[PDB]
């Protein structure tokens, strides 16, 4: 399932399926943000998780959506962008990166979220790995499947976020 | 190998590419078709494979983008559609299966298509089997790496469709 989600009986259940279904992929830490059609803001936003309360208000205080580069590449891509050095550009960009780390996310990706009814978001996941080469291996495996859930996770959040 | 469809100059190439890697999942006929932001009609659409001729012929001629059940659905989903009568009900339907069926597109899939930039369109491709359950068997077989496809194809495509001079 492939249906497990959708099959889900309201945002509580679904949220944990997605937690469970990240944890037993191998990610402790996930993120599903999704944005109304041409939002302005973040006022209507629907983003649902297991990110630590620390760090989604720090994020949130520091004006993190316009300093993290995911956030950007995801307006112009349907592809998965990596957490890597080569993304962290800018200092402001690198002090991100070095708080996210700090708050324990700093291996990971995210999944560009791209609705059928103009539904913007993401899908992040942070694995807790040992080190670099062992988060790309990991990564590596489960990407296919990753692939998969961020469109289901999509559709499904979608109806249940904005209808 | 998804790395090749950026590495392509030129429609001809990526197509070609394409419809390779299509081949290689088992997949003999495939169409990638594209359309900008909010279209109002099909165009301005970009549109390649190796559909044949004849069929790629009266489906417009037929007016079959109006009635193709797979269609509507890319304008409300991100999940693939399989091609069954079960997605067919009215008359034109069982009509363009039947169609569909005579040209050699019995079993198949859709993908569609959602943009970073609000193109809206559809990879769909064909695949040859003995029956439906066979078919389905292959198609379940590499569903997660033609999932990754239809990404792939679609922001290399877009670019290619729409920006690439
Ligand atoms: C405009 C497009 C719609 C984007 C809509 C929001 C998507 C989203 O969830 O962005 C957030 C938000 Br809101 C809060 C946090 Br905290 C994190 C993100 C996304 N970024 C990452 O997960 C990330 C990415 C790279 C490195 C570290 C992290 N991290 O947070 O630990
Ligand atoms: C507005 C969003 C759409 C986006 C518009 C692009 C989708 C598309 O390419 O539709 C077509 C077109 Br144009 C021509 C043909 Br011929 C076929 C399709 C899509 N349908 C199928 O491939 C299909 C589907 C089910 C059964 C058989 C077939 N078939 O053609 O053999």
């Amino acid at each position: 399932g492939f249906l497990e989600l959708e099959r889900s009986s309201g945002k509580l259940e679904w949220s944990a399926i997605l937690q469970k279904m990240a944890s037993d992929l191998g990610f402790s830490k996930i993120l599903f943000g999704l944005l109304p059609k041409d939002s302005q803001d973040y006022e209507n936003a629907f983003i649902v998780g297991n990110y630590p309360a620390a760090w989604r208000e720090h994020y949130d205080r520091a004006g993190y959506a316009r300093v993290d580069p995911t956030v950007s590449h995801c307006t112009q891509s349907v592809l998965p962008i990596f957490w890597e050095p080569s993304i962290y550009q800018t200092r402001k960009q690198h002090e991100f990166f070095e708080e996210a780390s700090a708050a324990g996310l700093v291996y990971g990706l995210t999944m560009p979220l791209h609705g059928a009814r103009g539904e913007l978001g993401a899908l992040s996941l942070s694995v807790e790995a040992e080190n670099r080469a062992e988060a790309n291996r990991f990564m590596e495996s489960v990407l296919p499947t990753l692939w998969m859930l961020k469109d289901y996770a999509l559709q499904s959040g979608a109806g249940l976020a904005f209808e």
